[PDB]
């Protein structure tokens, strides 16, 4: 399985790791302001469009990855 930093809610520095199922196939890291969000995702979903309309935020930046864990802080300069 892919595990990946899931947290619900944005969260400063979520530590939360999970197996995500099989339905996903990337781990996204998004930055919108202070709000940092870590989810289960897809790839086909990893783009500004489609992340914006998912989290609601109207300006952000993210990363999706597909190792273990990899969805963390320091991959996004941001």
């Amino acid at each position: 399985m892919l595990q990946c930093y899931n947290c619900p809610n944005p969260t400063a520095d979520c530590k939360t790791a999970v197996n995500c199922s099989s339905d996903f196939d990337a781990c996204l890291i998004t930055k919108a302001g202070l709000q940092v969000y870590n989810k289960c995702w897809k790839f086909e979903h990893c783009n500004f469009n489609d992340v914006t309309t998912r989290l609601r935020e109207n300006e952000l930046t993210y990363y999706c990855c597909k190792k273990d864990l990899c969805n963390f802080n320091e991959q996004l300069e941001n």
